[PDB]
């Protein structure tokens, strides 16, 4: 009994409504970094997505499904020169920057591409300060860049959504900075960090609210303009399930310590990368009465930090049963390794 | 530029002389997880070293190499059950447990696998405790298991060597209940943890020397007696030597650099993340006269804010296109690698010093 996974693609689907009705003026370009398994990108394909893609791998991956080289956005700030190359040679001109070492590289490289300027909101790792992007476009003009819009990225789980409001009004004083020195501004990318459980405390429906109404006042419609985003972990984090089977059991007032098949250095690597939360769910049902011990549940490594669930209350459980881990769809598959030999789950699909 | 590495073979034979010279009664079982490339396991097994197996995928690796299967010991001690009907098809042997639950499978699967019990020094996660070990044996005879001896592992940094002869102390304890009992108790196993730098504080032949003392005292030798370790960072934390290029450079006006390199913490940078590693950038041009040092980040290639490298180096400025190298990096790095974000783990070449 290998783990496994059960992926629902017409979960994919219905977030795909509710994006276009609380969103419908922006276009959602996925981040395949989140989740690239081929059946979720040819899902979000056939749905009319278009796709951001950070490496010259996803570039190949997504082209490989038939997606034209316009629904792509290289949304990378900082890029090695030969894959830069390489998304030119695939047809691919639209890409980020964030300063003016990048845009020389560009200049020699992809002299026609289409250039969006990052600007913080997120990390001391990307993102232009709204004070300095006088003098990056003073440069880029010198370098005879297309610079076309602005992005920004807030990040994937704030308690305000008011970091969108302030960063959609300081992205219209640098595109207008931008106007002003003669460049065909047109285009918004507002990034990624939308919740991918309608369970989070901060819901979807309220942070599209904010955006809209920031949006209405700074950048009122107009047929010149583009309005993008960068979801990922929005569109799949609920979609996939993961199982676990229960491989050694301890016993120890009376408490388990569980053995399971899956870890941090394979699926459950989402612990340390990505700061995730995970529940185990026993797959047999609730049973009247039941008794709960305080449990442990462990990975299946050599490694005493290959631990998953610290203290958690389940019934007794035995070898041979399965645990159920459910909202594992994004930033998981992704991240695993092969660490001690152990071998990722094999993905399985249904459609809602 | 794509990054890579160079492995120095003869890095590993040198470690395999010493290892020899400062613990003469001790064969050394290779921890397979630590690095599972296959020219170091061909020259380690070349060497006359054993295999420590972990998984039926590292079993298969070293028998692929000519391995015969008494070199091998399965040490993992909560093992599913397939993995443990595929080591009995294989011919593999020795396994390590610490518990009775872990026995019962045993006697249902590979009853006569001859078992080493494991006991606590290193986890919550594994390791019988000595006060439960009486009962684990009366256990282990009644499910009529082969208990043939004892393991522990001290873990992989202490800065005192006296966990070692605690360890040995308690391990002759639990091996003279195994022989009142009536168990043919001939295995003692003192596990891994060796420092693989030879200049990390505590260095190998101080702790080989507590090793010694602690064992000429409480396991005396004898021809019915042998004793094995399973050392993985040892042989192999600095064999390896990483190169990465600078890709792009920001520059901050206190002058300061953020350079960005092709490989970082979803790479072979993963060991900052789970074994707690701290590395040291090398400008692969020589160190050159008067040099201006700055203050320097150096950040890994993917989307994410948290894959940075080092947070304040000083290093010469830098230029998109030079090299940075890594050195000790063989040691927990290749092994944890993933391919998020696409980008593909650095090929690795070969020099025999």
């Amino acid at each position: 009994g290998d783990p496994f996974f059960v992926a629902d693609l017409g979960d994919i689907v219905r977030k795909h409504e509710t994006w276009k009705k609380c969103l419908p003026r922006v276009t959602p370009f996925y981040a395949v970094a989140c989740n690239d398994d081929w059946r979720v990108l040819g899902t979000l394909a056939a749905l009319g997505t278009g796709f951001d893609c950070a490496s010259n791998t996803e570039i190949q991956r997504v082209r490989g499904i038939g997606v034209p080289p316009e629904k792509i956005i290289y949304a990378n700030p900082c890029k090695q020169i030969s894959h830069i190359r390489y998304a030119r040679d695939s047809g691919v001109d639209v890409m980020t920057f964030d300063c003016v070492d990048e845009l020389e590289k560009v200049a020699k490289t992809h002299p026609k591409a289409k250039m969006v300027l990052r600007i913080s909101t997120l990390s001391v790792k990307f993102g232009a300060k709204v004070e300095d992007c006088r003098f990056i476009l003073e440069q880029a003009k010198k370098l005879n860049i297309d610079v076309t819009g602005v992005s920004f990225h807030v990040g994937s789980g704030s308690t305000d959504a008011s970091t969108f409001a302030q960063a959609i009004s300081d992205s219209r004083f640098v595109f207008d900075m931008g106007t002003e020195l003669g460049f065909n501004m047109h285009i918004l990318d507002i990034g990624g960090g939308f919740p991918g459980t309608r369970d989070a405390p901060l819901k979807f429906e309220e942070i599209a609210g904010v955006i809209n109404n920031a949006l209405e006042k700074h950048f009122p419609p107009d047929l010149k303009l583009t309005i993008v985003a960068e979801p990922g972990r929005y569109y799949v984090a609920s979609a996939f399930t993961l199982a676990v089977n229960v491989i050694a059991k301890k016993v120890t007032a009376q408490s388990f310590m569980y053995y399971v098949n899956d870890g941090v250095y394979g699926s459950f690597n989402c612990i340390l990368y990505d700061h995730a939360v995970v529940r185990p769910l026993p797959q047999r049902e609730p049973i009247p009465n039941e008794k709960l011990y305080p449990s442990s549940v462990w990975g299946p490594t050599c490694d005493g930090l290959d631990q998953i669930v610290e203290r958690y209350y389940l019934p007794e459980m035995q070898v041979g049963e399965w645990l159920l881990f459910e909202d594992m769809g994004a930033y998981t598959v992704v991240g695993t390794s092969s660490f001690n030999g152990f071998q990722s789950p094999t993905i399985y699909y249904v459609v809602s």
